């Protein structure tokens, strides 16, 4: 899967470093053709971002990140789309906040009883990203693949 | 034990998610008959909530949750019932605490609570000790 050194929002939560990526070693043409191609590692493209929500009681404009308070149980992040809310894995929520920051550093905390009223929707893939940090192998020690 | 997707009150302390609940794979009619049933995973209903307690020294009305600390170990939770108070485990109390309601339970002294009449009337058989470790069906296709 492809990745770019300019995108700081993805490199940091994933566990990569701009220098580390730039100093990567060459790949043979023979192995380049053998490995199948996977989806690209980029910031998720949430549609129609910034507009008002269709459903009532939405905690914020379309594309905002919502979370529920720790005192009620383990925290579940979610994204508010136009017609409902889609759940988010812990690792993607960090990427969305970092990229969609525009100065903001944290999500909106909302009570369970208000969440239960919002309809559930599914319109984003989010299957490409792992659920925990990458254990990048040190190529100097293992120079063969 | 049966479960529902809209009930955030019970899902959130248990660890499940509406997607993970609504997208589960099918079950055979044969396996459904071999398993015995269990009570539904719901917020346990309290009879005559808000009514007056029958025992003396009652910290509050029926349906209220009471808690007491200790010199060592975790805090002990309890619920007011028409005939007294029933002690509840930490995970169960979160179900009640999560469904609108009081900001925090009633804090009380250990000695008075020890003298208070203990009750065993509600059934907590279907509730676990920690968030469930749900088995990934792609790796385990057979049960």
């Amino acid at each position: 899967s492809r990745i770019e050194p300019t995108n700081r929002a993805v490199l940091l939560p994933l566990g990569l470093t701009p220098e580390q990526v730039s100093q990567a070693r060459p790949m043979s043409r023979a192995l380049f053709d053998a490995l199948p191609v996977g989806p690209e590692l980029l910031v998720p493209e949430v549609p129609n971002a910034g507009g008002p929500a269709t459903f009532p009681g939405a905690p914020g404009p379309i594309g905002t990140v919502i979370v529920t308070p720790q005192i009620s149980g383990p925290q579940q992040y979610s994204l508010v789309l136009g017609d409902g809310v889609q759940t988010l894995p812990p690792l993607v929520a960090q990427i969305l906040q970092n990229a969609g920051s525009a100065g903001n550093t944290k999500p909106l905390t909302v009570e369970p009883s208000t969440l239960a009223k919002m309809p559930v929707v599914n319109r984003l893939d989010l299957s490409a990203y792992p659920d925990n940090p990458l254990e990048v192998v040190d190529i100097r020690e293992h120079p063969s693949t």
